[PDB]
């Protein structure tokens, strides 16, 4: 099937438009996924000067194929089924008191490359709130994801909230939004509902020059 595009060790190439407040931007990133471990890792680099958000806030943004599926569960596996012909994934995201993301993204293969292209656009965002006056922590809480079969659009979709950390003390709720749509026209794995398990660790590489992010990740299914 799909599953076995990602037996082994599997190139990525993400790349990002954005316009916040219009604010525009590109992030475009590099690195490889591992699914027999649901290992990722990653660089991302702003390619057009200083970024004007905080990299945390864009970490769901910039593969969900990648994850660790358990031998019993490798049926209800949708990322990998839509495979090589990919999916659509549309999110909205929510910032408690702030403004929001509309983001579009392409997630398909491309010669051996699995490639994860997007449009993010955002609006409303207060010009010296926690987003656009970046005022958060370069840490990452992960949170878990409940997948649930869209069978009307026979694909999945999914609700969860993301915890930003504020500096100096509190939290930014981010409230995520997001359907998937398979791309081709085989048929797809739907799946039963289940979670999706990630964590996440933000550093940096001495080395880069460029307002960069370097993301080692983990994803499992359950």
């Amino acid at each position: 099937k799909g599953e076995e595009l990602f037996t082994g060790v599997v190139p990525i190439l993400v790349e990002l438009d954005g316009d916040v407040n219009g604010h525009k931007f590109s992030v475009s990133g590099e690195g490889e996924g591992d699914a027999t471990y649901g290992k990722l890792t990653l660089k991302f680099i702003c390619t057009t000067g200083k970024l004007p958000v905080p990299w945390p806030t864009l970490v769901t943004t910039l593969v969900q194929c990648f994850s660790r599926y358990p031998d019993h569960m490798k049926r209800h596996d949708f990322f990998k089924s839509a495979m090589p012909e990919g999916y659509v994934q549309e999110r909205t995201i929510f910032f408690k008191d702030d403004g929001n993301y509309k983001t579009r993204a392409e997630v398909k293969f491309e010669g051996d490359t699995l490639v994860n292209r997007i449009e993010l656009k955002g609006i409303d965002f207060k010009e010296d709130g926690n987003i656009l006056g970046h005022k958060l922590e370069y840490n990452y809480n992960d949170h878990q994801v409940y997948i649930m079969a869209d069978k009307q659009k026979n694909g999945i979709k999914a609700n969860f909230k993301i915890r930003h950390n504020i500096e100096d003390g509190g939290v930014q709720l981010a409230d995520h939004y997001q359907q998937n749509t398979p791309i081709g026209d085989g048929p797809v794995l739907l799946p039963d509902n289940h979670y999706l398990f990630t964590t996440s660790t933000l550093s940096k590489d001495p080395n880069e020059k460029r307002d960069h992010m370097v993301l080692l990740e983990f994803v499992t299914a359950d």
